[PDB]
């Protein structure tokens, strides 16, 4: 690869500038953003400033985080500034790496969109990265579902923004429906730096974002027409040859249907016309005005055939149905032909127009809108062809910082699921006994629960991450490399949270309240022994309970082991 060779020369140069950066004060270092922007206003192009800008970020990260960008992270940063994907293995530091191109592009003053995969990660990377960006004179926004338009607009106004693919695309659709540009929230789609880019740009590429709403706004007919039914009096039978009534409508409890007598049609017609929904002399069976017939026949049914606390209930301002078994109440179900609306309208609660698609976009089309697009992932090379053909993104495999020595053992076949699950359990117990921790990836909650319950029978304490409380599960995952830890996770659970061998001592320190030097030195000295032992015991061991249809997904699982040169192993189990 010739591209890596050109970029190595810049890495060395950036390295050559470190001594001069170390002399700058925190204020001289902070002024760098303004010195760069003046250059840009006086003839510089962004690419000229790449060395200098990266060296400023690195040295800033030294002082703020205690983290000096590795050479390979400098390489990935340069990739990310071109229209490319940087494949950087799990735990190669993609979050810190992204600060290089995000700093560089934010100088342009047009904003930067960092995309992660879920809301917990967007806020985490923003807040983790925020001290480095504020140290350098930049602001950092966080776009989250449920934020009001002013707050979102402030987050898009910041130098750099974080958010999920869903909420960025939802903002754009909502922006396309604005009546003038003033209501919008986004600026121009300038730079989209997409974390976990195979999840986002490939797996969700074709899945569309949809905003549903009503255009058939026919509530005033429902509400107003409802006013007429209280005026109608009920009678026991239809006005037959043998029977006569003094009322406006009847009812078939047996056949569950409503019949209207001629005087009611008079009065309804009178009242329909009267309030201002009809005309004099109009036939209400008239093909001309037959919307009302459905309005009235639904309204009439709503009062006549359906009764509250019997067929439905009115909790939380939603008309809810009740199953004939009287057992339960559905929460998504509605009623056809305007029946629910009339029923809702009779109770007065929340008239529900029909909802339809009002705006739609695929992430494919969406992320193609940005002027600059880039992406990082631990697993991209296999998808290189659609990255190029769909987005014109080129992929670049980035050397790991240290040598990758994880041992991906051969798969194992068994005749039946029972046997596979007994063999995994036997292997868990074995590796626990030695102190080695084990992460068990599944591809479904169903398979997580089955495995969990076999681990329980076997007396094996373990944790189950189902990807429903990302922040909580993130806290469990960070300890999953504790000696003899046992964690179950579906492919979607706890991704993006480093699993440190021996546990994360960071977590331990926060647990204590105002610790002291030798208390913390206690944690640190204890953790090192844990880490040396776990590393000695083979590190983290991955068990795949089955292989995904897409091998890349299995590759993401095993990648959770073997970070930054650590020992580790993985193994997938198969059966019929
Ligand atoms: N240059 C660095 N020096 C020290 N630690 C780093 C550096 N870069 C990243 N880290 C640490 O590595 C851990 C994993 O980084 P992360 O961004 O989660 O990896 P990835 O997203 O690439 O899988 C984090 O705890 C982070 O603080
Ligand atoms: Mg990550």
């Amino acid at each position: 690869d010739r591209t890596l060779r050109r970029m190595r020369k810049v890495v060395n140069i950036i390295n050559a500038m470190e001594p001069e950066m170390e002399k700058l004060s925190d204020e001289e270092l902070k002024g760098k953003t303004a010195e760069f922007r003046a250059r840009l206003a006086a003839g510089a192009v962004l690419e000229n400033l790449i060395p200098e800008a990266f060296a400023v970020v690195r040295e800033a990260s030294k002082r703020v985080f205690g983290m000096r960008h590795f050479d390979v992270q400098l390489l990935g940063g340069m990739v990310l500034n071109e229209r490319c994907i940087a494949e950087m293995r799990t735990g190669e530091g993609k979050t810190l790496t992204a600060t290089l191109p995000a700093y560089l592009n934010a100088l342009t003053g047009k904003g930067v969109h960092v995309v992660t995969v879920n809301d917990y990660l967007a806020q985490r990377d923003a807040e983790n990265n925020r001290p480095l960006f504020e140290f350098l004179g930049l602001t950092v926004g966080i776009n989250l579902p449920g934020m009001p338009a002013p707050a979102k607009r402030e987050a898009y106004a910041a130098d750099i923004t974080y958010g999920t693919n869903n909420e960025y695309g939802f903002d754009y659709l909502r922006d396309n429906m604005a009546f003038s540009p003033a209501a919008r929230v986004q600026r121009k789609l300038h730079y989209a730096l997409v974390d976990e880019v195979d999840s986002i740009l490939i797996d969700e590429a074709r899945t569309p974002l949809i905003i549903s709403g009503p255009a058939e706004d026919s509530s005033e007919m429902y509400k107003r027409v409802n006013k007429i039914i209280p005026h109608l009096i009920r009678q026991e039978k239809e006005d037959s040859e043998t029977f006569q009534g003094e009322g406006h409508f009847s009812v078939d409890e047996k056949s569950r249907q409503v019949n209207l007598t001629e005087r009611g049609l008079v009065l309804i017609e009178e009242l329909l016309v009267k309030e201002g929904i009809m005309d004099e002399g109009e036939s209400l069976y008239s093909p001309a005005n037959i919307m009302l017939m459905h309005h009235v026949t639904a309204a009439l049914r709503a009062h006549a055939l359906f009764t509250r606390d019997v067929d439905y209930i009115v909790k939380d301002g939603e008309v809810i149905i009740v199953d004939e078994h009287t057992g339960r109440t559905m929460q998504g179900r509605r009623w056809s032909d305007g029946l629910h609306q009339a029923v809702e309208a009779k109770e007065g609660v929340q008239i529900q127009n029909e909802n339809q698609t009002l705006a739609s976009i695929t992430f494919q089309n969406y992320f193609r809108l940005y002027e600059k697009l880039a992406g990082m992932t631990g697993t991209a090379d296999t998808e290189a062809f659609e990255f190029s053909s769909i987005y014109k993104l080129d992929t670049v495999v980035v050397p790991t910082n240290r040598p990758m020595i994880r041992k991906d053992l051969p798969d194992l076949v068994y005749m039946t699921e029972a046997e596979k699950i007994q063999a995994i359990i036997e292997d868990i117990k074995e590796r626990t006994a030695k102190g080695q921790p084990v992460l068990v990836g599944t591809i479904s909650i169903e398979k997580s629960e089955l495995v969990s319950n076999e681990l329980t029978k076997a007396g094996i304490k373990h944790n189950v991450l189902n990807a429903k409380f990302h922040a909580n599960e993130a806290a469990i995952v960070a300890q999953a490399g504790y000696p003899a830890a046992v964690t179950i996770a579906t492919n979607m659970a706890g991704r993006g949270t480093d699993i440190v061998l021996g546990g994360s001592w960071q977590a331990e320190v926060a647990a204590l309240e105002n610790p002291t030097a030798e208390q913390i030195e206690k944690i640190k000295a204890d953790w090192q022994v844990r880490h040396d032992a776990v590393l000695e015991a083979g590190g983290l061991h991955i068990i795949g309970t089955e292989r995904h249809e897409s091998r890349r997904i299995d590759n993401q699982l095993r990648g959770r082991s073997g970070r930054q040169g650590d020992a580790g192993s993985s193994r997938f189990y198969l059966s019929m």
